[PDB]
DNA sequence: CGGCATACG
DNA sequence: CGTAT
DNA sequence: GCCG
């Protein structure tokens, strides 16, 4: 088992569920605490074991595999005997934990803004609508939308919500193209929200799109909140006699660079933040959703695929529904 | 022990 | 500070 | 928290 995430398949589905479930509270926790080695350790561990052949039955299979120390066997170790970790549920419980969550959740709300409202005894979300004076418009949308923010989003509905995209940048930009990106990429058959990559077959063409394509999106009705390459967008998705809100991200990218936004976007997260790594440290190049820098020779490597960059890097190509790390 | 991904809004 | 993968 |  090699130990950086991009150097292995992970599947969507796989064998050991919940040790990885399990783990992954422990990093999701540890990031609320501000403590991002941990949470990476975590995270690492839990996707060492989505990528295994087969269930986790005896500690003794975690010998030899990569970010299994002392705590994570150790937590394995007790849902393997008795079926709950103490300590996993410990947190579960924990006012702390169930409120940064709760916070967290929200579009606008981080890690730093759930701490300090945290700390001010601020508990629910009614709390912060009692005091709108402090959040901003972003955090007030956020606010306003939670609910149908955390319903799952499912793939008819992202089909749906592409025509919608394609039909606002073909008039923005005759020849452009949209492309589904993140977990939906992926394999997903649910997400919280959508991901699309838009580009043109010239480069250049694709420079002031993103305000174009906002503004017919906007003219159309669709558009419940938004605020450049990158939009981050909350849309309005007809449903039987209504509709709902819906997350959907759009960045634009100049196709010399697609192939490079496409691997960045296509996610997990942390398979790319593997890949950077591993990039760094094994190979000496600098990895970005824009290229690929050799930082001795000041040069930039061209890609024409997501095969190219795999080759690049020395790395076995994996399809993006083996990229579930 | 240092390091932990790398951007844009 | 927030967002994204 | 774990790797190298
Ligand atoms: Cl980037
Ligand atoms: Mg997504
Ligand atoms: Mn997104
Ligand atoms: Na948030």
């Amino acid at each position: 088992m090699p130990a950086y995430a991009c150097q292995r398949p992970t599947p969507l589905t796989h064998h050991n569920t919940g040790l990885s479930e399990a783990l992954e509270i422990l990093a999701e926790a540890a990031g609320f605490e501000g403590s991002e080695g941990r949470l990476l350790t975590f995270c690492r561990a839990a996707s060492v074991l989505k990528a295994l052949p087969s269930p986790v039955t005896t500690l003794s299979q975690l010998q030899g595999l990569p970010h299994f120390g002392e705590h994570s066997s150790r937590v394995v170790q007790e849902l393997l005997e008795h079926g709950v970790c103490e300590e996993v549920e410990r947190v579960r419980r924990s006012e702390r934990y169930q409120t940064m969550k709760l916070f967290t959740q929200i579009f606008g709300v981080g890690v730093k803004t759930a701490d300090r409202w945290y700390r001010e005894g601020l508990r629910t979300l009614d709390d912060l609508r009692e005091q709108p004076q402090k959040l901003t418009q972003q955090q007030k949308a956020g606010l306003q939308h939670h609910q149908d923010l955390s319903t799952p989003v499912l793939r008819s509905d992202v089909d749906a919500l592409q025509q919608v995209v394609e039909e606002a940048v073909g008039q923005a930009l005759p020849g452009a193209t949209v492309t589904l990106t993140g977990g939906f990429r992926r394999g997903k058959l649910q997400g919280h929200d959508v991901d699309f990559l838009i580009t043109h077959p010239k480069e250049g063409q694709e420079a002031g799109l993103l305000p174009r394509v906002m503004c017919r999106l906007q003219d159309q009705g669709l558009i419940l909140y938004h605020q450049f390459e990158r939009s981050f967008c909350i849309f309005r998705l007809p449903q039987p006699g209504s509709w709902k809100a819906v997350r959907v991200d759009l960045v634009v990218a100049p196709v010399s660079q697609f192939p490079f936004a496409l691997l960045g976007w296509t996610g997990s997260k942390l398979f790319q933040r593997e890949l950077r790594r591993f990039s760094r440290k094994e190979k000496g190049l600098w990895l970005n959703s824009h290229g690929l820098f050799d930082p001795e020779q000041k040069t930039f490597f061209q890609a024409a695929s997501e095969e190219d960059i795999f080759r690049h890097l020395g790395l076995e190509y994996l399809p993006p529904e083996q990229r579930n790390a």
